[PDB]
């Protein structure tokens, strides 16, 4: 199995993560708090087209 330390690290300290000035778009479907936990969470390269 890989490291999976980049994934145990985001799961950790995600919130901990510095988004730009209004860097959260708007989602459909999709609370500003949803929205603002898939711009950090999108920084992972598994998860760029989510």
């Amino acid at each position: 199995e890989p490291t999976y330390d980049a994934e145990f690290q985001h799961f950790l300290r995600g919130n901990e993560i510095v988004l730009s000035a209004g860097s959260t778009p708007r989602i459909q479907g999709l609370t500003v708090e949803q929205a603002e936990a898939v711009v950090r969470l999108s920084c992972l390269p598994a998860f760029k087209d989510l």
